[PDB]
């Protein structure tokens, strides 16, 4: 229940063939790891894999490294104040949280040799039977922050600190966003509840509601989130940029801000496969759309029009098949742009991120809303363009066993199903199948000089693990708040579902970070980044499709110049709430922004504190006549017409006397 | 030709009435006036006026407040280094211009006594007497200015740094957008005359070039203003507040960010009287609406029905008389405005001038275009309901002297009447009327020595013009751009109009700082600031207003859908241009903010450098193990079991020796 004092853990799996070269690679790479000052120590490991172990020797030196960092942060703006100097007062005054300290390590291990420390990193280098680094867990502070997470009914702020202290910022940021939008998720759930028994099937308050909602939300998690990253010590990280390793480049180019000139990737091969990732996308967006047409064609002929032979369950099943066959396809479309985004070089990690959250979040949005979409704005409106797909599924089905009554209420029940048949085989495919998967490994598993054969069985299976990535639970909650934003005016309710999901989602990926898979390297982060764009144009464009999902399955008939109308009204009235809501945020006065202007007018006044008239003025008119008396002449004479105060005093009294005579 | 040294002039008027405490006053002021170091001298005026001239007595004084209000800049965020002392060094870095200096010279003349100057200002205290403060002109450099601007095609960056230095950066920002909108004003002034030939008349590519080229001004000139501030040295100075003099406070409050606590007035006086700015505004709407509507119908009738007695231009005359009658109920409504925002406290100046733009720009948009509305979406589309008034005048008409055919064509001669009627006017009212009571006052006109009555006189004739106020000129050209943007749709080639207007108005202000107007008082801004939001405004609603009039007066009959489908979809291109040019923009990478930000890392680089391994890891483990045999225990062991390095390197050759042979 308790580690050995291990800082990180090197996996450096070894191949059979290549068995000597791997020996060599080995023995360079630890003594670059004791070139940089850890102290390793090497395991057996399954499947012939040597586990070394590190950890800081000298508490000296890591503290130099601790102070070195500090500095690095400080010139680029991050830090508010310079750390002084290592006299162990520095440490006194702010001390090294966790997660800084695995970041510093991490930085120590993977950072070249003109940063500090030594190159270990896999892909790029010589290194390529380095498998993965990673930090070990606390199973003793896991199982007590699950126990707490698990009996407490809502999460206060130093739960999140304590993510933030044992997990980084990244995981803190994220939490923090969950925690958040469950409590700006209850209101629209409440509203949703008084506006489905009250208020009508597809009511236009709601969706006007909802775009308020939406906005607020958005609007109040930026000021939030910007607080958060002053109170943390992280605000702008994202100005300084982290050079990315699997970076390839031509040549080296000047200095642009700095001293040490930099290398450059000439930008038209960028822009050449930025172009090639768009017949991807229109591929994509043909195939899904050619599916989804098939099975909604296919079950709305074997539903509404083949009610012969099959049975009504018979019917039900392709579109369940359908959102189960869905995350395949999707698996295969976010390893596509996986290798596309990694196909083109990204000079800064954050870029990087930035581009592929762009391409996960433009194919999940595909995956995830083009069945509701092909639902509202065509099996609606006019569904006698899909009416000869309905003759060639009746001339299949001619030939294989030897009119239409469009509703308008379908949409409900699809967005129902999506809602609760998404929320049930995602509880089910994020925690349940990857436990029972690694309780089917213990079953299948089923020297050290007997003091760590617990301990190091736990590593082995740390080890298969993989890896935390906090895109894919930041990808899940937005399009969660997607559904929220454009069709919740369809099904009232399933923001009130939703609201019930992200209680135990809080809890869930809570779980999944505790068993299910390793540590992540603590990474520092300003803000969820892009996910605040991606937020902010699904709450746009759920405006828009709010209302005309609710003109057009209000439902003599629909005219065009009512679904123009609404769609303008609600997107102005989404324009008008922005600028108030933004009004007011401007105006509430945050305290974190306050206290670090404070605190650094206060360091710039303590560098201030740091740092008779009329004989004065005689004086130097005295030196300007003599000035003049060693040698133009009007100007002179004119300042020296008056030059003691008092006889101007006597001078404007006479001039005030000779004003009142004339 | 030449001044006398004289940094500032104060006028200190005396009335007959209160004769004796006015001399005390002028006696404590003259008191105060050297109590700040300033060489001051008193001379006659007319009317009882004691005219006195104030300039740097001490050199070395001067530069001491010269180094304070830097720092004092510094301690803000407005400089980038610090200055380091008063050894003369700090000018022979970076030069006083005369703008710094005549600013530093007025906040040693008005800033209370915390600060360190004495306060004279006139209207909250007891100096009532002191009418007002300017600056000199220099007629020399005046001359040069005005002959240098007349005779070049276009201005260089250079002219306007020279009157950044003789003049402030709100006079040097203003005459930069001045120029800037000029060459930008150049682009549609070029598509419209391509667009008015060629193309019909009111052609929708016009309107969505209009739109295209409004964002694209719009957003580089806010990438220019931001390099202008970096340039200047004024960046950031929105955020340093200054007080102001005729602020009422109820009682005082703490410090929230510096040291010295604050005086407050509270806020819901505040809210009451802006809630009261409200019946005023809307009391404006309906005063302004039936005058319009009134001078509309009357012209409409005494044009197109009652063609009967009076002749063509007895009917064209009253348009022409409301545009003429327009200047002085806009100069009354200015003054309500004025009056009103002299009502509420704000206690910073620059949110009082920034609720004065808000009223001014309200007010001069209902009485710019009120009629152009009326126009273009009451007359063309249903003039039926002002029907009714044709009737009461042809009423009237009967008994006064004992079918309408509306026509989509009256909007291009109203827009055309508007552009060249008002741009005639402006020039007369502007820079002729002026110059020629300035002449008649001459005319009516027509001691000390005889070597200062020409030098004198000018004064004298200085203190009676009035004080130069840019945001009049803001005002005029913010009022143009929304011309080029809203309505000119209707006649093309007006931009075009406004382009040769710009050239001669970018002489014609300059020529009416330099003979009509008294020097203002140099103040540092750090953008043009609320002219932002409304040339934003502007655009925005240019965009919706010029599709709207192209599709109504384009004109079986006009549609509904087609309306509200012309104006979505031009807003929508209005985004997206809006999202694109700011896309590139973002790209662009100014210089200036690249220049700031290297430095400022070279200053704190130079602050940083201010600032055997495996022997090491060795020594600690073996002080951990001396701990260790000092007195928990399994860490310990493990640690070790592998001390030195060289012993993982055969034991990690063993252990792929072992996993060899298994
Ligand atoms: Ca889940
Ligand atoms: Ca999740
Ligand atoms: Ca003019
Ligand atoms: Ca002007």
């Amino acid at each position: 229940e308790s580690n050995f004092g291990v800082d990180f853990v090197i996996h450096y799996k070894v191949p059979a063939a290549e068995r000597d070269e791997a020996e060599a690679g080995f023995v360079q790479l630890i003594r670059a790891l004791t070139t940089v000052g850890l102290a390793t120590e090497v395991r057996h490991g399954e499947n012939e894999s040597l586990l070394v172990f590190v950890k800081v020797a000298s508490p000296d030196l890591f503290a130099k490294q601790v102070y070195r960092a500090r500095l690095g942060d400080w010139l680029h703006g991050v830090r508010v104040s310079a750390p002084h100097n290592d006299i162990a007062q520095a440490l006194q005054d702010e001390p090294v949280v966790e997660a800084e300290r695995l970041r510093l390590i991490y930085l120590m291990i993977t950072k070249p040799h003109n940063e500090g420390g030594a190159g270990v990193t896999p892909t790029n280098a010589k290194w390529k039977h380095v498998e993965s680094i990673f930090p070990l867990h606390s199973h003793s502070f896991n199982k007590e922050w699950i126990k707490k997470w698990s009996s407490k009914y809502t999460l206060e702020q130093t739960d999140i600190d304590n993510i933030r202290d044992k997990f980084g910022e990244s995981v803190a940021f994220y939490f923090a966003f969950l925690r958040s939008y469950f409590r700006f998720l209850v209101i629209p759930s409440a509203f949703g509840f008084g506006a489905w028994l009250l208020l009508g099937q597809f009511s236009y308050l709601y969706a006007l509601l909802c775009g308020l909602w939406s906005v607020v939300f958005f609007e109040y998690w930026k000021k939030q989130e910007v607080d958060l990253a002053v109170q943390w010590g992280v605000r702008g990280v994202s100005s300084i940029q982290q050079s990315r390793p699997e970076f390839e480049w031509e040549h080296e180019a000047e200095d642009p801000i700095t001293g040490e000139p930099v290398k450059v990737y000439p930008p038209m091969k960028r822009v050449k496969t930025q172009l090639l990732q768009i017949p991807f996308a229109l591929a994509c967006v043909v195939a899904l759309g050619a599916l989804i047409v098939t099975c909604n064609s296919l079950e709305v002929f074997i539903n509404e029009v083949y009610s012969g032979p099959g049975k009504q369950y018979l019917g039900f099943l392709p579109t369940i098949f359908l959102v189960i066959g869905t995350p395949t396809i999707s698996g295969v479309l976010m390893g596509a742009a996986e290798k596309l985004n990694a196909m083109e070089n990204y000079a800064t990690v954050d870029a990087h991120d930035a581009a592929l959250i762009q391409k996960q979040f433009v194919l999940n949005f595909m995956t995830s809303y083009m069945a509701l979409f092909f639902t509202a704005f065509v099996y609606i409106p006019f569904g006698h363009i899909l009416h000869p797909f309905l003759n060639f599924w009746r001339a299949t089905a001619q030939t294989l066993t030897f009119e239409f009554q469009i509703n308008p209420a379908r949409i409900s029940n699809q967005m129902f199903y999506f809602t609760v048949t998404a929320q049930i085989v995602n509880f089910a495919t994020e925690v349940v199948v990857p436990y029972i998967k690694q309780q089917a490994f213990q079953k299948a598993k089923q020297e050290d000089h007997e003091e760590e054969a617990e301990f190091l069985q736990r590593v082995r299976e740390e080890c298969t693990l993989e890896e935390y990535d906090v895109s894919g639970d930041y990808r899940e909650m937005v399009m969660q708040f997607g559904y929220v934003a454009m069709f919740s005016v369809a099904w009232p309710l399933a923001a009130c579902c939703f609201l019930v999901n992200n209680w135990v989602e809080l809890r869930s990926d809570a779980l999944k970070i505790a068993i299910s898979s390793r540590r992540p390297i603590p990474w520092r982060t300003d803000s969820i980044g892009p996910w605040l764009t991606a937020l902010s144009f699904l709450s746009w464009l759920g405006s828009i499709t709010s209302s005309a999902i609710v003109y057009l399955c209000s439902n003599s008939p629909l005219k065009a110049w009512g679904l123009l109308l609404s769609i303008l009204f609600a997107e102005h009235f989404y324009l008008v709430v922005q600028l108030a809501v933004r009004f007011v945020l401007s105006k509430l006065d945050s305290p974190g922004l306050q206290k670090e202007r404070k605190e650094r007018f206060q360091t710039k006044k303590r560098l201030l504190q740091e740092n008779e008239h009329s004989e004065k003025i005689t004086r130097e008119a005295l030196e300007e006549e003599a000035r003049q008396a060693s040698i133009g002449t009007p100007e002179e004479m004119f300042w020296q017409r008056q030059r003691g105060m008092q006889e101007t005093i006597e001078i404007g009294r006479r001039m005030i006397e000779q004003q009142l005579a004339a």
